[PDB]
């Protein structure tokens, strides 16, 4: 599923991300835009053989099992395929674990390089929230 901006904002808000670990909703929307272009089915293969999955491009080295990332962890206790669903529950719940873990939203490269320090509230401006 390819979300619209306000549609995704609404889904993320209802699922508890607004101000989760102090990160306002616009941060999460911005991260999703630049990680996946709001596409739940996005995948990206990395150099190290891991893969990034879903609207927040969550990585198989640490967070999910894809059967093809040897020596890895599955800290969200999910198949990586759960991160591609039209239902963003698994992605949100896993994101909550990631952002609690130490470097906060810096875990998302697109967030650090394209959202951090910017007017992220623009990403939710106009939306009925
Ligand atoms: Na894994």
């Amino acid at each position: 599923k390819v979300f619209g901006r306000c549609e995704l904002a609404a889904a993320m808000k209802r699922h508890g991300l607004d101000n989760y670990r102090g990160y306002s909703l616009g941060n999460w929307v911005c991260a999703a835009k630049f990680e996946s272009n709001f596409n739940t089915q996005a995948t990206n293969r990395n150099t190290d053989g891991s893969t990034d999955y879903g609207i927040l491009q969550i990585n198989s080295r640490w967070w999910c099992n894809d059967g093809r990332t040897p020596g890895s962890r599955n800290l969200c206790n999910i198949p990586c395929s759960a991160l591609l669903s039209s239902d963003i529950t698994a992605s949100v719940n896993c994101a909550k674990k990631i952002v609690s873990d130490g470097n906060g939203m810096n875990a998302w490269v697109a967030w650090r390089n394209r959202c951090k320090g910017t007017d992220v509230q623009a990403w939710i401006r106009g939306c009925r929230l």
